[PDB]
């Protein structure tokens, strides 16, 4: 104060923030990085929702992303770009409940709309501070104030042993929850309206946003969200408590431990050890399971996520929700025998059969052979391009795109304002092998602008076409319309209605304007699976 | 007395007449004893040799029909009527039909025997649709067509019974054919080129005969055109022919002798009359007595005979009309009428299928509305219409086509499928039926020819590609023109390329998949779905 850049000095709540003027393409941005918003949840505090951050002296060095939350760094391919870029890129640590502020540099004028980050991860992993969830190109090109949370991800932040006190469960959400709180509070102090906070999300951030939908104190938090690649309804977003409350206590045998003296000596063991762990305690063989999720608590979640969207009123909202070309894909190369990065991964049928039940690991024998016997091309049933493929599509059909059709669904039938749309662009910088297509968080680069830095070799129309989804997501963040309001030489993209079920492609092309997010294939999902475990 | 009318069987004399063909005459014999009438006592039971007969067998008319329900739904309608009975009902209707080139041909030709369809409860050989006479004339077909026993009488079983063993009218057919084996040279027929075609039924029984060990003597090839033996109509199990047949008993006022003995004495139409309240459930395409797993005739379901059996030595052509299954909607369905577009709701579809599928379980029944929902469309009446057809097509003649015409060829028979897509310009039921169930027969019998029919051209002109098909199959046992390169190729179905053409106007066009998904649904998944539950 006084030597420093008077336009990156804010108060907030907890106090006085100095923040970083950072380069983007398009010019400077402010930038606010690993504000805390919460105590540390360490020590007596792990498995405990957030506290708000007790506010600090002088002034707090915001120019710097802080630690990510305590999570299993991938590893299957060291090295890899492909999973490098999700990987942490900063210091593991339970202390990680620290934000992220980019605005407009100046900051802005009259108060902005807020576009709230919040990362996927499988509910294990994710820091808003990875390179793809940067938000200096919104902010910049957009000039919206953007806030990503880091949250707790895995056991620290998902752990429960639901009815108990020391962990309850889903304080995940609550970090989440409170950030969305602060944002509220202390945005406005960087030209944030409060009063236009868009939730957008990917994977478990997606589920997360539904989530804050779905749960009464969130509701307040924020107008309008986007769930990309993410439900909170769907086999893997939430666990029952009994499913929640076996995970948490299996999880306390693995590292050796009434919920207080579990859960106090789950306190004790090391961060490290609880990650070391979290994922040897599901129930099967799984891809797209993670361990510690949102539960069902009747608390956070009043009830089922699929129960609030069948039944709840969704009036004051309007959702952006979609999905990736191949939801799927990226899923098979972490546990589906026959899949890999490094080959085209041809499976049998037999792998196909197998993959099924890893996809679908809820799913009795019965269940499996409705979903082989589904996904099976009757003309080429062996053929393993086709199984491959199929393969993608069933564990990305039953995790991602029928959960969203299911969400945007019942969301519109409950007169929410819905947009769909399926994101068919491959990155041309993409490190995954053609066969995935475009997988899981794949869009999530372009929707932040990462393409207009131009030293990330993004070709000139992924350029045009990130702007584009910038316009989309900031136009829908500000109107809860993607639409350009002016320009309308480009095409419409309708609402999502349970009439038209229309939903726009998301490629270099222009909007084209689709019918039904595989409608035949969902049903079958959405409609008779859950019927077929019924018996 | 034109010798060429003037045949000796091994019994006795037949006096044809000479019909005319519209590009020539033939040589008819119709009304051909084959069997002792199964009156009286012989009623139920298998149908024993016909005795020979002294002098001249006047051979010149049909003989009477089968006893048989007539329908009644839509009267004077000749969409219906064409189905009726056209001769006299009466249980003496052991008879068959030869029609022959005219001259009588002078080298041995390849014999076509027509089984016609009826539910295994009505239908007989004198109907026009299965007129002879072009295949005869055009092509040079010996066309050979017998009359079987229908509904209680044909099928009526009491399984294990001496006096209705079941199966007699698929004996009687099996009759007929030994009659051709042992008659048909007499003819200029070749009993070393007999092809047994026929309808849904017909089919069925057609193809119980390819998994019947007794028939396979009688006939080299097969063409089985909308039915199969496997699938849920054609057959019943013996506890099932038991059930019917003592409930049927019930119903007329009556140990098996003590039971079939007054069923015996009962009027035929009284037997006709009770013949449909024995079916389980509110069904259609569901027929209540039709060919009996008995452990003899079939020795075995025709699905356990068709996934076992060998048949490399076999030829067969399988196929099914475009809309297998509208035709049956208008008799049970509520919302289907041939006199509106039977444009149905929702509701109506998800009870539209409790009678399609009459033993889904409501899993099963879900599992099938799920299936055929258009869930781009889901109220949309036109597609719940079409798909309720659908529903009962591919569950009824499709699917089990499919599976059919797969065993065969995986079990070694060369198999030729189609589909049927021409719709008759003289179809008297509407649209939105379009190729209804056994539309196709008038096409394949080749009565586009004559030219008093008002049939297109285009129709005059296909029909007898068809005829041409069907008698190449014949032939040869590929229903493909054996000099004649401007195609394209009708492909053997495999279970690999799943090879199928389109009969419509158009050339023959190879497509892929008899249903392939669909059928998956029917004949993988919903037998595992109702074998758990
Ligand atoms: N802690 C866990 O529950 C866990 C941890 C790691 N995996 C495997 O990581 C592979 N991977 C990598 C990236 C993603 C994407 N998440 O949004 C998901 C996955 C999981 N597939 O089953 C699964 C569960
Ligand atoms: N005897 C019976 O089981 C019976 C009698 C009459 N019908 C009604 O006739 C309508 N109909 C008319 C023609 C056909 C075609 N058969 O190949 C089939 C059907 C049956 N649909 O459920 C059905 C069963």
């Amino acid at each position: 104060e006084g030597r420093e850049d008077p336009q990156l000095l804010v108060r907030v709540r907890g106090g006085q923030l100095r923040g970083i003027r950072l380069k983007a393409p398009g010019g400077p941005v402010s930038a606010f990085l690993g504000i805390p918003f919460a105590e540390p949840p360490v020590g007596s505090r792990r498995f405990m929702p957030p506290e708000p951050k007790r506010p600090w002296s002088g002034v707090l060095d915001a120019t710097t992303f802080q630690n990510v939350c305590y999570q299993y760094v991938d590893t299957l391919y060291p090295g890899f770009e492909g999973t490098e870029m999700w990987n942490p890129n900063r210091e593991l640590s339970e202390d990680c409940l620290y934000l992220n502020v980019w605005t407009p540099y100046p900051r802005p004028a009259s108060p902005t709309p807020v576009l709230i980050w919040i990362y996927g991860g499988g509910f294990y992993s994710g820091a808003a501070s990875l390179d793809v969830y940067d938000g200096r190109f919104l902010a910049q090109v957009e000039g919206a104030v953007l806030v990503s949370m880091n949250y707790r991800v895995g056991t620290f932040g998902f752990l429960a042993l639901p009815g108990s006190r020391e962990a309850p469960g889903n304080v995940g959400l609550l970090d989440q929850r409170l950030a969305l709180q602060w944002v509220q509070e202390n945005i406005a102090a960087f030209g944030g309206d409060p009063m236009s906070v868009t939730l957008f999300g990917e994977s478990a951030g997606a589920a997360s946003v539904g989530m804050h939908i779905l749960s009464l104190p969130s509701r307040s938090l924020f107008h309008r969200a986007v769930l990309q690649s993410g439900t909170p309804n769907g086999p893997w977003a939430t666990v029952s408590a009994g499913e929640a409350r076996r995970r948490a206590t299996l999880l306390a045998r693995l590292v050796g431990c009434n919920d207080t003296e579990l859960i106090a000596c789950l306190r004790t063991r090391p961060a490290q050890d609880l990650v070391d762990h979290e994922w040897h305690v599901l129930p099967q063989e799984s891809i797209f399971r993670f361990s510690f999720v949102p539960v069902v608590d009747g608390d956070f979640l009043s009830d089922t996520p699929e129960a609030l969207i069948n039944t709840g009123d969704f009036q004051d909202l309007q959702v952006l929700v979609g999905v990736v070309k191949d939801e799927g894909s990226y899923f098979l190369v972490y546990g589906v025998p026959g899949f890999s990065k490094d080959n085209e991964s041809l499976i049998s049928r037999a792998q196909f059969l197998a993959g099924v039940r890893i996809g679908v690991p809820q799913a009795s024998d019965l269940a499996a052979e409705a979903v082989v016997l589904h996904y099976t091309d009757w003309l080429h049933p062996e053929d393993p391009t086709h199984l491959r493929d199929a393969m993608s599509a069933v564990v990305g059909d039953h995790n991602v795109v029928c959960p969203v059709a299911q969400l945007a669904g019942r969301l519109a039938a409950q007169g929410a304002r819905v947009y769909a749309y399926i994101f068919e662009h491959r990155a041309s910088t993409l490190t995954w092998p053609l066969w995935m297509g475009v997988p899981h968080g794949y869009e999530i680069e372009f929707i932040f602008g990462l393409p207009l830095d131009p030293s990330l070799n993004y070709t000139t129309e992924e350029r045009i076409f990130a702007q584009r989804l910038m316009k989309y997501w900031t136009n829908f963040a500000r109107t809860g319309d993607p639409n350009d309001p002016r320009d309308s030489k480009s095409p419409q993209w309708p609402p999502y209605t349970t009439a038209a079920q229309q939903y726009v492609s998301l490629n270099l092309k222009p909007l084209e304007v689709r019918r039904g997010l595989r409608a035949q294939t969902c049903a079958f999902w959405n409609r008779f699976l859950p019927k077929l475990l019924s018996a």
